[PDB]
């Protein structure tokens, strides 16, 4: 058969239309606004991507041009500009509209109405253009009636070897485009991992929650990162995505891995909050004989020993019950403020980010205060509030071992690393090593500048003090300001433990206490005047 596919460009709505219903409108105002592109598979005609790119502004052309890069060959691309896309599309995504046989497209100009179909691959089928005849004018409103030859349902699919990976490849293949060589026939990108297996692994019974939204691109690259860590098990792995989404669930099912939907109680944060809830009660009633459970969510890069960091120091938080998490990721640790992967701190807050909840915490105390719906606040602000912290303590690597990718942080890519005086971090313990490390750390001179590089000794190795202006355990400003200038985190106060944030400047070892509020002020010299900073 072959299908009567209707393509339609205009100043202010944008259609198309397969056989008579229309699979996308857009009268809307204010918005849209670019070049959207529609792909329909060649075989039945179903949509199986929906795409804007905003190349009236600057640098969509070149989400654009990978897009449409990422799309399987011989598939019927439908394109149809709407308000503008001519100002910033730029000589390559001209190049590539022209490589598909448009030519209204690549002389696409101010405003211009023009609107595309036609296979990737070869041949076109229809292309219709409107030319602005003023700069005030525009193209006048393009309607292009093609019909599209339909292939053999067996040219329009890949004929790979029936591995059922390839099975779940070709169910996810011929559903959504845009994923690239997970898709193409020749060289296919691997569905599974081969980690390597972490003996001593003290982490296989715990549950992973991924907490997903309708973000399909970000969660395919974190599951890619997971499922190649050391030690994964994949079959404790779940995703909980919030909404009926399609595409975020095919992702979790090319993988294979378990996927629960949530119907959004909404608004804004509280909508987060209440998927959070749900997801971790569903986590300990999807595994009630767990301890544990890891929270990751969809926008992390997850380090390749994430699980074998974890296995080392899991048994700190059933041993020290004045432990609130442990937590992948260092707040302070950037590039030029992180070294040592080995090395593990205690920290008075919970950064989220890849972390671990006990499950006594959450059915014991969280859940059943978790705020109302009602509420707009942010989970992760409220689980740091005093009331449900208590003062606890969570461990985290000077090396993170997640990275976010939503929208310069230190990232662990050497594997297998094994963990340094693990148990040195049991509330006391660590406390012998605090004093242990100011009393062999060299007291730096207060009167030169701290911001600058001159402020620490030309040299690798030792370990150094500094003492700043903090006059209750309340006082920030000092250390904000610090922390604006050694250019890491500065909005809030992380990283703190008694008044002493661990940290590192010019590959040594670098020691802020603030006096005097922190019990570490025994250790400054009174000659020492404490450093303070004031902002404007």
């Amino acid at each position: 058969r072959v299908l009567d596919v209707e393509v339609y460009s205009s100043r202010s709505k944008v259609y198309v239309a397969v056989d008579g219903t229309t699979v996308l409108e857009d009268e809307a105002r204010e918005q849209g606004r670019g070049i959207h592109v529609i792909v329909l598979n060649q075989a039945t005609g179903h949509v199986m991507a929906k795409r804007v790119f905003d190349t009236y502004s600057p640098h969509e052309d070149e989400a654009m041009v990978l897009f449409l890069n990422m799309v399987a060959p011989g598939r019927v691309l439908i394109c149809t500009v709407k308000d503008e896309g001519s100002f910033h599309l730029k000589d390559t995504a001209k190049a590539l509209l022209r490589s598909l046989g448009s030519q209204a497209g690549p002389a696409l100009g101010w405003r211009d109405t023009w609107a595309f179909v036609g296979r990737k691959g070869g041949p076109v089928f229809g292309e219709k253009h409107s030319k602005s005849p003023a700069l005030s004018s525009w193209g006048d409103p393009v309607l292009l009636k093609t019909d599209v030859p339909l292939s053999s349902a067996e040219e329009a699919e890949c004929h790979w070897a029936d591995t059922e990976l390839n099975r779940r490849r070709r169910r996810f293949c011929s559903k959504v485009e845009g994923y690239g060589s997970v898709c193409s026939c020749k060289d296919p990108t691997p569905i599974e991992f081969s980690p390597d297996p972490l003996p001593d692994n003290k982490v296989l019974n715990v549950p992973v929650a991924v907490i997903a939204g309708n973000r399909p691109n970000y969660l395919y690259r974190m599951l890619r990162s997971l499922l190649s860590a050391q030690g994964v098990s994949p079959q404790m792995i779940t995703v909980f995505i919030d909404g009926y989404y399609e595409e975020p669930m095919d992702v979790v099912a090319l993988f294979g891995l378990r996927g629960i939907q949530h119907t959004p109680i909404s608004i804004k944060n509280a909508r987060v909050s209440q998927h959070y809830k749900a997801s971790l009660t569903a986590t300990f009633n999807l595994f009630p004989e767990a301890k544990f459970a890891v929270v990751l969510e969809e926008d992390l890069d997850i380090a390749v020993d994430f699980f074998s960091f974890l296995s080392q120091s899991i048994h700190l938080l059933e041993e020290d019950d004045s432990l609130y998490c442990i937590s992948a990721w260092n707040d302070q640790g950037y590039e030029h403020t992180a070294e040592d992967p080995a090395l593990l701190y205690r920290v008075e807050t919970m950064p989220g980010l890849g972390w671990v909840l006990r499950r006594s915490l959450y059915k014991e105390e969280l859940e059943p205060k978790w705020p109302t719906p009602e509420k707009l606040w942010d989970w992760d602000m409220w689980m740091r509030m005093p009331e449900q912290r208590r003062g606890r303590e969570c461990i985290i690597p000077d090396v993170s071992r997640s990275y976010h990718f939503g929208i310069k942080h230190k990232f662990n890519t050497v594997p297998g690393v094994q963990l340094r005086n693990v148990d040195s971090l049991k509330k006391e313990a660590y406390e012998v090593e605090v004093h242990r490390l100011l009393s062999e750390a060299e007291v730096l001179d207060h009167s030169k500048n701290p911001c600058e590089d001159s402020f620490l000794p030309d040299t690798e190795g030792h370990t150094y003090v500094a003492f700043i202006r903090m006059e209750k355990d309340d006082d920030f400003t000092t250390w904000t300001q610090l922390a604006k200038c050694l250019h890491i985190w500065d909005l809030d106060v992380r990283g703190n433990h008694r008044g002493l944030w661990r940290l590192f400047r010019k590959k040594n070892h670098f020691l802020v206490v603030g006096v005097p509020a922190s019990p570490y002020s025994v250790k400054k010299p009174p000659s020492v005047t404490p450093i303070f900073l004031e902002p404007p």
